[PDB]
């Protein structure tokens, strides 16, 4: 029986060997999925703060498109005004030449006048 | 000839009256070209200022897809990644059945050798 129980003795040890091995496993796998989870959920909240950046470009690149027929159209509008003042540079003209037809003639029918021997 | 001289000069001093009216107006329509020619570069370059932002909020939200796929996959990958894990934990609890098994059959074939009667 000293012998019997010296080999139960030395399979005890042996089986919580084992046992505290399958328990290092245990820890470590049990720690593994917690870091993983983690990251499962950085990766979902990346995830939605790059859907809002989606849409906030995607606005932001709208908002600009509508600037931009807003200045075409004062761009054209400027362009107009441009022609408008170029006429009337061109009507402020015929007016100096209108007012010089009439110094013309007021000086000739004065030369006429005293054009008056006696 | 001394009513018509003061005649000559009355026309004068109206015809001069109309000149120096004919400048305010050039003048005052030359500065409205200039204020207008001035609104009409900068119009210009802020539909070139446009223009830009419409390329750099375009390529900004192609980034944004191309990070999206990116933590995409990455997302895939994670939620295999618990998967591989589960299955470990499901592997770990057999193996610790087993040796359970071994302890079982082990103290059984002990127990029936201390059935030693003599």
């Amino acid at each position: 029986v000293e012998k019997l129980k010296t080999q139960m003795l030395d399979q005890e040890e042996l089986l919580a060997s084992t046992r505290r091995d399958q328990d290092n496993m245990q820890a470590e796998l049990n720690r593994l999925q917690a870091e993983n989870d983690a990251s499962k959920e950085e990766v979902k909240e990346v995830l939605q703060a790059l859907e809002e950046l989606a849409v906030n470009y995607d606005q932001k690149s709208q908002e600009v498109e509508d600037k931009t027929k807003e200045y075409e159209l004062l761009s054209d509008e400027l362009n107009q005004k441009s022609a408008t003042l170029a006429s009337i540079d061109a009507e402020l003209q015929k007016l100096k030449e209108m007012t010089n037809h009439q110094k013309k003639r007021a000086a000739e029918m004065m030369a006429s006048l005293l054009k008056d021997l006696a």
